[PDB]
């Protein structure tokens, strides 16, 4: 399944390389017309970082689950760009993890979309 990611200090990037799957950077001009998984980071006070915003204003068609990265230290804040996601558009929560993630998230996070892609 394809991913679409957007990092904007370089750890979901990162994780995203990790996973050696098909994946692309969103951007203000790209449409999405296949099904997808997002990966986000959480911006602010556990905010979805706005090029998400706008990305999934156009695209949530072919959402089909959603990753945030985010940080502990948020507490109940931690990854809350994906439960607003999952809410809104009502689609699953693939994972959460931390930073550019471990080994361990990378390979919960290919055995959940395996699911999801079923
Ligand atoms: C200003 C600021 C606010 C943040 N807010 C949250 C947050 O609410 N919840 C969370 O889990 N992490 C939060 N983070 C942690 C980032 O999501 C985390 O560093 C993430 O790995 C950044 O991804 P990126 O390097 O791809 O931009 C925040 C980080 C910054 C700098
Ligand atoms: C978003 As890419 C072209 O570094 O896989
Ligand atoms: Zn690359
Ligand atoms: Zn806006
Ligand atoms: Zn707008």
């Amino acid at each position: 399944m394809l991913v679409a990611y957007d990092s904007m200090t370089g750890n979901v990037k990162r994780f995203i390389h990790k996973l050696n799957m098909p994946a692309v950077q969103i951007g203000e001009d790209l449409v999405i017309d296949e099904d997808f998984i997002l990966i986000t980071y959480t911006t602010g006070f556990g905010n979805v970082p706005e090029r998400v915003l706008e990305f999934l204003e156009r695209n949530n068609e072919k959402l089909k689950g959603v990753s945030a990265s985010g940080n502990r230290n948020w507490g109940d804040m931690f990854g809350a760009s994906a439960d607003k996601i999952s809410a809104k558009y009502e689609v699953p929560i693939v994972s959460k993890f931390e930073l550019s993630g471990t080994n361990n998230d990378v390979e919960y996070f290919k055995e959940r979309v395996r699911e999801i892609a079923t």
